[PDB]
DNA sequence: GTTACTTCACTT
DNA sequence: CAAGTGAAGTAAC
């Protein structure tokens, strides 16, 4: 009922893109996927809001990871071990349920390497 | 066969 | 307890 109402409020696109399998193909690539959601909730601050995903800074970003994973289609855990494996590095103890985060090359407008 | 995850049942 | 570990798996390429 809640993944329900996140992912039929996204885009197809998106809902798509996150769908995907990922494989070498750099768009398939969890990376962009969170670069992807992140830009396009920047333009929809209600579903920003509900799902807890948002730049705080041009390098830096804040997230509900229970929240995040559900969009995404993986279980809590697997987005954790994700985020270690890619090299994100985490500025901040969960607060209720928020976290936060910056990785070399992730921002606003870039993301870099794979 | 490779790659880039994905998951589980613990542990910390 | 939120987040990491080690062993095992999946499927597009
Ligand atoms: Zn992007
Ligand atoms: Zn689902
Ligand atoms: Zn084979
Ligand atoms: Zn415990
Ligand atoms: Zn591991
Ligand atoms: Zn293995
Ligand atoms: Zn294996």
């Amino acid at each position: 009922d809640l993944e329900a109402s996140f992912t039929s409020r996204l885009p197809p696109e998106i809902v798509a893109a996150l769908k995907r399998k990922s494989s070498r193909d750099p768009n398939s690539r969890f990376p962009r996927k969170l670069h992807m959601l992140l830009t396009y909730l920047a333009s929809n601050p209600q579903l920003e809001e509900e799902i807890g995903l948002s730049w705080i800074s041009d390098t830096e970003f804040k997230m509900k990871k229970k929240n995040v994973a559900l969009v995404m289609g993986i279980k809590l855990n697997t987005l954790n071990v994700n985020l270690r494996d890619l090299a994100f590095e985490q500025l901040q103890h969960d607060k209720g349920g928020w976290t936060q985060w910056k990785r070399s090359g992730f921002t606003r407008n870039s993301v870099f390497e794979d």
